[PDB]
């Protein structure tokens, strides 16, 4: 009820998500390292509790059959199940789960009994495991305590906070079918980047079907899609929803006006907890979690190969739940499903439309009946799939952690070769810089060849950065934002450095052109400080390796590319988010605080790092010098600013007293001119004292991003 | 984009505890503004001011030729926002320049008076802040004009981000009084810790109470509002009719004609508002308040006009040319100037407000005095300019500078100075087993230093245990600090001191303010020993004792904890919900949510609340520094429940025998229920944290006890 500045200014720019995550909101010390912790677990002791746990019923939320495996893997499968590839956010590495609005979204009901019941052992191994690792190895041990060997599982996930600040849709009904006044669809069922849910607060699909139609045809194009946007395929996708609905059971015993306050609406009283339901016992075998009432299998609490025998078995009936959700039953069957609770009870088998769409899809049936006829291959499949799903959003295999971490090198990991050769030295590192600058090669082309290599980095899943070299290799190096042809003759540029610096070495010492690239970048850096009179030496840290074409999935790159670039000046088309809003976007995923943003931009404007050398926000006579006047300029009242007649994203400076054209614009430049908390730290590095400081704090930005992906030095 | 604050918009709101981090910072972390300004060539920017005064930009032309009565309407919106309910508001942190204030109604077109200031910010750098600056600028404005100001204090260091302020739960600016939100009730009772008649004005509305031009009722509203803002009448009068002294107000339009406030402006607009289709838009044509009022026949000079115009005619009401209701001198011939026309004078006018300080049968006498008497005039202009303008900055130790007064006034608080060596870690260690032998216990130690040392608020830099003003009236008989066990505490410390005093030489002392924080720190390590944890607790001496003399008990009773969750205490029923004004408690004192939760935590074990109250006293070795808070709050066998005799007491009973296990209120299960404050209280719940959980504690303790000493920066 206080008004707030988000209620008077709603469209107005947020930029406290570049300062969440502050050492203020965490309570460890800054000093507290995760790794370190974990790695002195006693992981086989914790696996041991958890395997306990699995048949520990708790009156409070009696285990179905007598066993919690299938509630512990749909939470784990759920908390994995946020990830989206368009911006890497979401996913199960932050442990978000426990944080709103996911602990209280309606796909999630019931998973907040799902994580009290862990609380005893996150309870007694403390620090040295988090939340976000405990959900997963909890569905892992699920897994194997149910009878299925998984593939594997690696620690590392540190547990964040606060919640994350992430766009899940615009939709004010929680559910709201598609179409409404903020739909997240348009066309023909084009699902709107980044989302990769059909509904807000569902994981991937509706179970009833599209918009809670039941036609298991249409209900196959939303699983693809969705699917396609959290990295899976048509093998994984189907493996997954296979390998899952082997266990366990859904719940839907009675209506859903039953259940009450989802946990961040509940009562103080319920301590956490939510989806309190008056229907009953209001838990147990009258628990109420999506309203549907199915049980897969004739063992829901051990591996087996029942899923496709029943699929494929019988035809199917639709039914309704006793809620009234649509799901369907198998015709003429026999009553072979086991009862949850009551032994003398047991029930035809049962099936989702989601399921049926396994079947009904031509291309999903196709690989349905080989897992059907080839139970080995549906095995393996699914162990693939889990690890990948559940291991999606941590970044390079150097951050996992430790004994079960799979040997195999996957190339959706966009492995990098491990280094096996002497590194270069300082003295060598100021040999190439040199051979660099005496190339003819400009600031410009330095700069900007480094930034487009290292810029790709997003801490969301922590794929990209500068190391493997993949600017060079398909798809990166045909990006418009990339500037093909130039990056192509400052590459040949620096391979030829490269194989000249390789040759003249002995013992096995080499350099890899991505750590050249990088190193090139600092050189012009360098070069531009000394065009400006300031003696300024730049951090470079060896080390990084060269990827090959064939250990770069082209397909799985492309989410990579920038189509906004605020950083570059850089918009590939036009969106219905504004340029600024873009430019935090950009920030956040860069790991960047408002002012390293705000530093970063004015340097790189002024070493001509825009696309195209588009002069827009070039707001300097001395362009390729590291200076300020990008915001001393910006800040020089003598100048007018207004949108031009042709583009209204585009603005003109003129003299206030002439008239006289002084500069051009875009809205990533003027923000900084603009906004109120931007505008301050303009005013903080365009000020009389600022210019050794500007340079400075630019340095320290640029190591930065040069270093994003470097966990082989964490 | 939905959030979480759409979709639950009654959930608490932690993020208040966690800005100005060092991310949104743009200065280094071991940047010292102390440090910066002091080498500040303070005469030099003093010099560009006065010659900014009279040069004139074209973008917004000076009327008059002098930016001075600008300036000091900047000045005086600054320092304007203040409300000695919550010490929030003010001009310390230059928050005018972000939202909302840089968007006010009341603020219109000093994104003007602003912008002309960049060019002096730019080449004096970090040396001196927007805060410092905005303040400065009034005083040479006034200096300028020929008033004698009674001095300026640095040292307002710049901020970052907005502050979080209620400011009202009005949804449209402006919107007049008895709303679905209206914050107000009764007999036009304002809402605490509101300071403002409308949302979006510094105090009242210049036309009268929700536009009714009636001197004597707009008065009710001047006297209301600017006593929640720390101003007695005789203050009152003399920062009106001294501010009213110089300038104008801009009416020479339709306010339709003005455009969009800064926040909603376009972006090339670069960061100012308000642009007027009316005319030129500016100079003679502008448009801000709406009114059109030039009070004196010299607003570019310090007079006695105001009062010899107030009393010298008779006043009839009229309209400005935007239509707002304003007076003009009856039968008075044309001796006002015109801001940019020389051959133009006008009628003398005044606003509805104005027309009070001669209406109201209170304010007419201090108005009659200063106008028979306009040295008592100037005096006190002088001395409420300077209280209005540092009210917010803290001790004395704060203020920087060559022109700060040496006058010690009554509402600073003052503390004495300390002439005496202090006592030393060895001493300290002497007086702890001293403390401890005495008898009183850890619950009678604890509770005292928190009594004294928690009155602090970093909103406007008050209370905190320096003083040891808690054994004076009215801290030691507020209910929250338990007046009679209070008075035994006191005593029994105080003996202590007298003995330890009279055996020393070479004039080595301990103030009684240094012993309550030190007894508190024997509490806290004793609760340790008590635990099996040996810990010393960090101590600073240096406080000092301020008199009943040096004390206001008026102003100090905004101080006084109604609400002090850290304490389980609720003075009486509120309509905001307990959890909510234990975040606020702790915004005031500057912690972090993970700070909050300790703190709390081990309070609740060491036997700090109110009356010996057992909720939320999670454990069964009370007085010993443990994590049991944690432990027992986060038992899932224990399953809680509302009384029926009070919903905001909850009973915690054995989930299989429905056994009574606990109690506690709002605020200790806040901790079991709000997602991110659970996160927190399971970290300290852990089996591997009772050191970590003792480490913190003492950490935040000492936190605490500190807030107040700026004579150890
Ligand atoms: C098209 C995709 C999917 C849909 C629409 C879907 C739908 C559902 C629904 C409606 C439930 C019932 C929740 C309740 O009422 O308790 C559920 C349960 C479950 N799902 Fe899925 N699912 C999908 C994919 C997955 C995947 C990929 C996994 C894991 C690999 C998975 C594993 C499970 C398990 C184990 C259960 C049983 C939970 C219990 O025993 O308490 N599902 N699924
Ligand atoms: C009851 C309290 C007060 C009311 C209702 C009030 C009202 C206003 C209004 C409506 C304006 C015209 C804004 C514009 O259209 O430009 C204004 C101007 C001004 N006020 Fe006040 N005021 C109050 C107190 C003060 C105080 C305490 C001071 C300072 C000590 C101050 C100093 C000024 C000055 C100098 C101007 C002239 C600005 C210029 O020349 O641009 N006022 N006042
Ligand atoms: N929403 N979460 C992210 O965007 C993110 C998380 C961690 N580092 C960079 C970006
Ligand atoms: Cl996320
Ligand atoms: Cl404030
Ligand atoms: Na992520
Ligand atoms: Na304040």
């Amino acid at each position: 009820n206080g008004t707030s500045n988000r209620d008077w200014w709603p469209n107005q720019l947020d930029l406290s998500i570049l300062h969440r995550h502050s050492s203020l909101s965490d309570p460890m010390g800054k000093d507290f390292n995760y790794a370190q912790a974990f790695e002195k677990l006693d992981l086989a002791a914790v696996k041991r509790d958890l395997h306990a746990l699995m048949t520990t019923s708790q009156d409070w939320w009696p285990a179905d059959f007598g066993h919690y495996g299938g509630l512990f893997i749909r939470m784990a499968w759920h908390s994995a199940g946020t990830y989206r590839t368009a911006d890497g956010r979401g996913g199960a590495g932050e442990g978000q789960q426990r944080f709103a609005p996911l602990n209280s979204w309606p796909d999630n009901a019931n998973l907040d009994k799902a994580r009290r019941l862990l609380f005893p052992i996150k309870q007694k191994y403390g620090r040295a495991i988090s939340w976000a690792d405990l959900l997963i190895l909890t569905g892992n041990v699920a897994l194997e305590s149910m009878g299925f060997k998984t593939f594997g599982f690696a620690g590392g996930r540190a547990d964040t906070w606060e919640p994350e600040d992430v766009y899940w849709g615009s939709e004010k009904i929680w559910l709201e079918l598609s179409g409404g006044p903020n739909s997240r669809y348009s066309g023909d069922r084009q699902l709107e980047n980044p989302l990769a849910a059909v509904q807000m607060g569902l994981i991937y699909v509706n179970p009833e079907g599209p918009d809670g139609n039941p036609d298991p045809v249409a209900a196959a194009r939303d699983i693809r899609d969705t699917f396609a946007r959290m990295a899976m395929n048509d093998e994984e996708t189907v493996a997954l929803i296979a390998g899952g609905h082997t266990f366990g059971k859904t719940h839907g015993a009675g209506p859903a006006s039953n259940v009450g306050a989802e946990p961040e609406a509940a009562g103080i009283e319920a301590q956490g907890l939510g989806w309190k339901s008056a229907y009953r016992t209001g838990k147990g075998a009258d628990a109420i979690t999506s309203g549907l009432e199915v049980t897969w299998t004739t063992t829901p609490t051990q591996w087996s190969h029942n899923f496709f025998e029943n699929l494929f078995g019988y035809e199917w009936e639709l039914t309704k739940s006793p809620a009234g959700a649509h799901q369907w039953v198998a015709k003429g069957a026999d009553a072979v499903i086991p009862d949850a609770f009551d032994p003398s009870k047991k029930h035809r088998p049962t099936m989702l439309t989601t399921d049926l769409s396994l079947r009904f899809d031509p291309a999903y049936e196709k690989i349905s009946r080989r897992f059907h006829e080839n139970p080995e291959q549906f095995a393996d499949a699914f162990a693939r799939a889990w690890f990948k799903l559940t291991h999606r959003d941590m970044g390079p295999r150097a951050r996992y952690l430790g004994p079960e971490v799979p040997a195999e090198v996957l190339l959706w990991q966009d492995p990098i070769p491990a280094v096996d050769h002497p590194l270069i030295d300082a003295a060598d590192a100021a040999e190439l810089k040199a051979k660099v600058l005496a190339s003819g090669l400009t600031v410009s082309q330095l700069v900007s060849t480094a930034w487009a290599a290292a810029s790709t980095f997003r801490g969301s899943d922590k794929r990209g950065g500068a190391n493997g070299a993949r600017i060079r290799l398909a798809p990166q190096k045909d990006w418009e934002a990339n500037q093909p042809e130039q990056l192509a003759a400052v590459l040949e540029t620096l391979e030829a450095i490269r194989t000249a610096f390789n040759g003249a070495q002995r013992g096995g010492k080499q350099v890899s052109l991505a750590d050249l690239i990088v190193l090139a970048g600092c050189a012009g850096v360098e070069q531009a400080a000394k065009n400006a009179g300031h003696a300024v030496t730049v951090p470079f840290a060896p080390g990084r390796a060269d990827a090959s074409q064939e250990q770069t999935d082209v397909e799985s790159m492309a989410v990579l590319e920038p189509v906004a670039d605020g950083f570059r000046n850089y918009l590939k088309g036009k969106y219905r988010v504004p340029a600024e809003v873009l430019l935090v976007d950009k920030a956040q995923l860069l790991t960047l605080s408002a002012p390293e943003m705000t530093v970063l931009l004015g340097g790189l404007r002024v070493l001509g790092a825009n696309v195209g050398q588009s002069r827009h926000g070039v707001f300097t006579a001395r362009e390729q010098a590291l200076t300020n006047d990008f915001f001393v300029n910006l800040l020089d009242m003598g100048t007018e600013w207004k949108p031009t007649a042709a583009d209204a994203d585009v603005f003109e400076g003129r003299d206030r007293a002439t008239g006289e054209l002084k500069w051009t614009g875009t809205r990533v430049d003027l923000v900084f001119g603009s906004h109120s908390q931007l505008r301050a730290l303009a005013e903080v590095y365009g000020s009389a004292d600022a210019q050794e400081k500007f340079v400075r704090d630019f340095v320290a930005v640029w190591n930065k991003v040069m270093n994003l992906d470097r966990f082989d030095l964490a």
